[PDB]
């Protein structure tokens, strides 16, 4: 904690320049004086000074792509889980140490001020943090890339526990302002809703629509020390001045204005589910909105290219795929496909068949899950009302698609019903995943098991029609935030031995294999990890008044609360540990702090019941005198990016416990591998490529492989068989059944026990025995320090592959068709032209 | 138009400093480049550079009152009609010419950029523009004064004409931002609504209330060249994070967030009526809100005074009147009275009788009208629901008030029902005007007739109980905006002869009497007025494509459209003029451009019918070939402060035509006297003190005096008598009745004719004959140039009295108890302490 790592150069002219501009923004921007200013005021004076060092290059990077006019990548996501922006901008700009100096000289602690920034919580979990780490890597690799999303007013709710229950409240992240965005009202666009389609003369024209306006807000995304600053464009909904008021017949003037926030409700709140599908109208309107305005912004800056110079016997949209690439993050932007067809056929007047070749060559889709409840099936009755031309375009696309399928698989009548984008049943629906494979030229999974499972199970039919479309790109994590930024010490001690070229070339970590038997490296790695555990132990006791023993194994499961991720199996393990020492008190066991955190989506009653169980286990366990400090269970309240940055560097053991076949990739598992945690995990998602990368000896794999899960499903999963055969498991069911964990509330956990017993979709009891055996094996190693740290050096040295720079260099190469670069653009500036 | 008047010094180091900081805000603040920036971007770079020159003094003026701790004036208004802020700040700071230079040097036209600023339209008419000119004069006179209002999202609607009909639309003034406010989320306060009163032990406690938060936004108000910059604090409503979400039982999570803009609706839109009363709940909530949070801000900075040093055997609220003065602008903040009682008795726990002496000594009320439909009578049933403790405090105040009245006027039973703050009828109501006289120590009218009429008619009972409470302070206008700023040339030519000391000492204009027979002054005055008429003639033809003859009398009536202000009598005059030349075509008449402008409140059907008449008269008159350029009638669309600043300097004749006894003061009449217009007017409001000031020979007074209006009311106004006796008036009624003005729509004006004939509250026909005679007299003078300009020099030299600096020096002296000052505070700065 003496600090001073290579957070860059703290050099004289710059620290001078900085203190000076901090003191100018406090006075001139904040209109605050040295005697009235609080730590929030000073956080902003610094946020504003650091934003200043970035505008030069943002301007330079934007006029630069204009000039050299590359192929542009538009990554469409409904979520961007950015976390906080000050420190990361200082890391990518080389300003961390200069600003630490400058601030200590003004008498302030930088770390005090960085805690003042609220998180940009515009995401739910993995899919949104993926988008965020892709942004960082696209600018670090010099790509002309733009993230396009919604600027939600309220991000993911802030989780609160009251009596061990989750209490949700609004995330008013913008209460205090945002020093990082630049509102752009100049560039507002209209999005159309509802309406009629008239078929008049040569064309459909969508007529009688309500107009909402999409007002943009751009945030800079700086690549790591390469002077590229790209743009995240987030749309906000604005009601028009005329119809939100103007049309003549009494209703009410004041009312007509009060009803504007109704159009403005489209960007008010993030829909809060990880892996579930919400069939609500407001969600489809968010999805059309972001697609609508983004495609306008894409066509505009394509027409301004060398067509708005030579429209080459009219603007030839033929080069549209060679100038545009749009990545659909999940099916949430899938309306991009009938909308690019709507603008091209209806407005730009190309042939259906020309527009279709163009749409397919520019669109590509990333699939993020296999579980059927997460998939989007939008009821035809609401695409008909709200978007009646896009339904016609989708019925037409369906038609032409299945005409291909019939010609390829002639006579095969069940094929055709299975492939259809239009699903019959009572509610006739539209399968959006089907629309994206049909209309994209590449479809990909986020981990090699996941990509094989799509080819083999879920989109088998589609693989047999167009095998070449299906690809894989295993996920990644950005080493800048997820190593340099959250773990300045680990990055430091690596930097001493192998240099710094690895923050943008993480494969170089393999060079650390050579230090596995070097006692200097083995004590420094063990030292960083104790420093981080002591810092988190102290955060806990100050910010949250809990007190934990820093000398125990820090056992942590942090991710959204869902049944397939199996916090229940980990709770079953904690109660085994509790009971093995209550029957044999004076038996020594390796001590551990079990920390579980994550948010439940608000009406998912099972996940909300899981958080009540965990707090109930901690109520018992943490106050048993026979237990002592040997075991404490801790629920980790309001988990999100800033909390992940402090708890992942302090973990010894990482829980990655999903039923094989259910977690498509996972990325918390990589964040933890980077930071000196060992993984206990099933062979699911990217855990399989991580154990292959580090070797299975250096990993703690247990449980059913996918084969084993299918064998059991053919057979029939019967959870009673496990109740019968394992007395310890028997014992826990009756502790839950008979009120041990809910004394004055005894029947309380009756539906988690019932679900386990009769309705376990994720067959928790089946991996239990082999999981408590694998847990005996990690405590064996922990009590042998030097040998835990060598297995740790083996995981950190093998993290390479899992950087998002690799994942994006593969998207670029094999899907977008751009070559990454790392040549620092010659910014900043001084100048004006 | 060569320009260069004394708009200050354009001096070398400063113009250097300016261009430099303009170019820094364009790059760093606007994140715009010289090749991408538009006139809006450049307006903001300049707005931001000019705001910078003001923050030094704002900080200095605020720490300065802290230190010397004066008596503070809080002017509570629900309206502040500010207009645009760039130019006025440059005028009060001496930056006009330095910035004109700086901008021409960057190659831009300042006047092009000033048209980019939208108006702060937070007001309806006179009452709100009064508040605005009081703000300017309070800072020019060094008063520690704070305007407190609501920060409305949508100001007064923007008026649009479609087929001669007014079309209202939302004033999205903030669409682009506001370079002038400084949001202060740090200082957010809660306001309570609904609830119960529990009577428990020693006290009522208001319990079970919904909380809304009042988030402040401060705008600087710079005095004219004296380095004082005071604060306008405008509250915005914010929903809380907990109950706008948190309390447990299903309803909906997304819904609970979408329902926040419901609490946030309290500051969304200005209520749009000049002189009418809206009994709607949302209005009362705006009124409680602004009172609630302001009183919190007042008590806070009173406790921080030398009580938060010595609470002198507890905080003695005894000095509260000697440290606090709160001016109630109309009854719209009257809840300040039971709220100061609520905090003092309920929370601070003083005796009713001690708190009452304190409340009365700090509160004072300005009455703005006599017409009964504008008065506030809030139904008890909604003060009971929404504000149940304040109703108890008001029933108690009523009680104690009438106990005084009975003791003073013993036996006088009708007195007591007339005085009551609580009015019986079906709907039992609360007379808010009655509450303010009861609870204030000074009550005042806004013109000497108006103040005599309150003593004699409306609050006679109250004058007989407390004669000493009733005062007068005739209104005013700020010479800075309403002379220097809109008429730089007139100010210039005056400045040459008598110097500049008059912009803060307007009485010095009398020294101009000496120049009435000086031919240099007589041609320069006549020259300015033709330059202004040519500039407005050109604005008209560019911005609004109309074309008018600049050599005709510019006859203008601009104010809100209401029956008592009598745009109908002026329309009757225009049609007489039209017809006197259609019967005698080749008769020479003095040519005039009749311009009428103003907004109708949206559901006032009569005023909306008056705007359709005027446009209908222009449809006829403006296309009659026999008329030629001799007569054009023009309706002046979307009237407000920026349009008043361009049309008032270009007027020759000012219409001030209300029924005597109805316009309490008027302030457009003063703006026009300052700017070389002659007044045709009844002896109403401040027209009486203006003609007394200039002398009746130099004024065009006509019509019934108040006596004459009463004599007619006892008699009975019969409009048929005037139809019978005046053939020209006869003739116009049948032109309206028989479709001359609405050919294909012939029955169209049937209820204006019917109202004139049977229901004229403002007896238009009674002043008609004497008004068309007074109109022959102004055209006689107009065709004698040298003699119009001498009557003009007589009005401009007599404007003195009507400056708001005099009005505020009288409020200060005779009501607040502070002595004005004009000593320039030693700001700006450089420094930090
Ligand atoms: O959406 P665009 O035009 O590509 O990006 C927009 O902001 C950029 C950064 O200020 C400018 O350089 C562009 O000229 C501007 O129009
Ligand atoms: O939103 P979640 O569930 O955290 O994340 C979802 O997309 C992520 C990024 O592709 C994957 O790692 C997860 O396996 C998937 O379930
Ligand atoms: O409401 P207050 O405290 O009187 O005014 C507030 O803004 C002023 C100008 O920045 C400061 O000087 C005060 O210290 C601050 O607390
Ligand atoms: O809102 P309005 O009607 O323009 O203005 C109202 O208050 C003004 C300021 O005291 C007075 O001059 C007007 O006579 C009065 O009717
Ligand atoms: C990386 C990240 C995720 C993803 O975690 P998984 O364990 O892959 O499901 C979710 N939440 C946060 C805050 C993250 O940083
Ligand atoms: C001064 C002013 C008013 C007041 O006009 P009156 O003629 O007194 O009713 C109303 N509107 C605007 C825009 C003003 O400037």
């Amino acid at each position: 904690r003496k600090q001073i790592s290579v957070r860059g150069l703290a050099g004289v002219e710059n620290v001078t320049e900085l203190k000076k501009n901090f003191n100018r923004h406090l006075h001139f921007t904040l209109v605050k004086d040295r005697n009235v200013a609080t730590p929030r005021d000073y956080y902003f004076a610094l946020a504003h000074t650091v934003r200043d060092h970035l505008v030069g290059r943002w301007i330079r990077t934007q006029q630069h792509y204009y000039e050299k006019d590359p192929k542009r990548i538009y990554y469409l996501s409904l979520e961007f889980y950015m976390g906080r922006t000050l420190q990361n901008t200082m890391v990518n700009l080389a300003l961390e140490n200069a600003c630490d100096e400058a601030t200590y000289q003004l008498g302030l602690d930088m770390e005090e001020l960085e805690e003042i920034e609220e998180d940009a919580g515009l995401g739910n979990g993995g899919l949104g943090r993926l988008a965020a780490c892709f942004l960082d890597s696209m600018a670090t690799l010099g790509l002309a890339a733009y993230g396009y999303g919604i600027r939600y007013e309220f991000g993911i709710f802030n989780q609160k526990i009251c009596g061990g229950w989750q209490m949700e409240e609004a995330d008013d992240w913008l209460r205090y302002g945002n020093p990082w965005e630049k509102a752009r009202p100049e560039f507002t666009l209209p999005v159309h809703f509802y309406g009629r389609v008239e078929h008049t003369s040569q064309g459909a024209k969508w007529v009688d629509t309500q107009v909402v306006l999409a007002m943009p807000y751009d945030t800079p995304v700086p690549g790591y020390r390469n002077n590229v600053v790209n743009t995240m464009r987030l749309w906000s909904a604005k009601a028009p001045n005329d119809f939100n008021l103007k049309d003549f017949n009494v209703g009410g003037y004041i009312q007509a204005v009060l009803d504007r926030n109704l159009a403005e409700n489209i960007s008010r709140v993030l829909y809060p589910n990880d892996n579930f599908f919400e069939g609500k109208e407001l969600r489809l309107k968010q999805e059309y909105f972001v697609v609508a305005a983004t495609l306008q912004d894409i066509i505009r800056r394509f027409k301004s290219s060398k067509f708005g110079c030579r429209d080459p016997v009219r603007t030839n949209f033929d080069a549209f795929p060679d100038k545009v690439a749009i990545q659909l993050n999940d099916t949430h932007p899938s309306l991009a496909i009938p909308e690019l067809m709507r603008v091209l056929v209806d407005l730009e007047r190309l042939d259906w068949d020309k527009a279709w070749e163009v749409t397919v060559k520019t669109c590509a889709y990333t699939n993020h899950t296999v579980i059927p409840e997460a998939l989007e099936r939008w009821p035809v009755h609401l695409l008909e009302t709200l978007l009646p031309r896009h339904l016609q375009i989708i019925y037409e696309i369906n038609q032409r698609f299945l005409n291909r399928v019939a010609a390829a698989f002639p006579g095969d009548v069940d094929r055709l019903r299975r492939m259809s984008l239009v699903e019959e049943g009572a509610v006739k629906r539209i399968n959006m995943a089907h629309l994206c494979i049909a209309g994209s030229h590449a479809v990909n999974g986020v981990a090699r098991i996941h990509s094989e499972i799509l080819k083999k199970t879920i989109f088998k039919d589609f693989y047999e029609l167009e095998p070449h479309k299906f690809q894989n790109k295993t996920n990644g994590i950005t080493p800048r935030r997820w190593l340099v930024l959250c773990n300045p010490g680990l990055a430091e001690i690596i930097a001493e031995r192998i240099g710094e070229e690895y923050i943008s070339d993480l494969d170089q970590l393999r060079k650390l294999l050579s230090y596995v038997d070097d006692e200097a490296f083995i004590r420094d790695v063990a030292k960083v990890k104790q420093e981080n555990k002591l810092k988190f132990a102290a955060y806990l006791e100050r910010e949250y008044k809990v007190h934990i023993n820093p000398n125990s194994l820090f056992d942590v499961q942090v991710k959204r609360i869902h049944e397939y991720k199996r916090q229940l199996l980990n709770c079953l393990h904690v109660i085994t540990l509790y009971n093995r020492i209550k029957k044999e008190p004076n038996k020594f066991v390796v001590p551990r702090t079990v920390m579980i955190g994550g948010k439940a989506a608000p009406g998912y009653h099972m996940a909300k019941m899981i958080i009540k169980l965990i707090t109930a286990i901690g109520d018992v366990v943490n106050h048993d005198p026979v237990v002592g400090d040997r075991l404490r269970v801790i629920f980790l309240e309001n988990y999100r990016v800033s909390l992940a940055e402090k708890v992942i560097p302090a973990a010894d053991l990482s829980e990655q416990i999903s039923t094989a076949g259910t977690e498509a990739s996972g990325t918390g598992n990589m964040k933890f591998m980077l930071n000196g945690a060992l993984t206990i995990g099933t062979m699911d998602g990217a855990n399989v490529e991580m154990a292959e990368e580090a070797g299975e000896e250096n990993f703690f794999i247990f449980g059913m492989r996918v084969e084993d899960v299918d064998r059991l499903d053919q057979r029939g999963y019967n959870a009673q068989e496990y109740y019968d055969r394992i007395p310890e498991l028997r014992q826990i069911i009756e502790q839950l059944s008979s009120g041990f964990f809910s004394p004055k509330q005894p029947d309380l956990f009756k539906d988690i026990v019932n679900m386990l017993m009769h309705h376990d979709r994720f067959k928790v009891f089946a991996d239990y025995e082999e999981y408590v055996k694998c847990q005996e094996r990690v405590s064996a190693l922990y009590k042998n320090p030097r040998e835990w740290t060598r297995m740790v050096i083996r995981n950190i040295a093998t993290s390479g592959k899992f950087s998002s720079d690799r994942t994006i260099a593969q998207y670029a190469r094999e899907i977008w068709g751009v070559e990454p670069s790392r040549q620092r653009l010659p910014a900043p500036d001084e100048k004006i032209p």
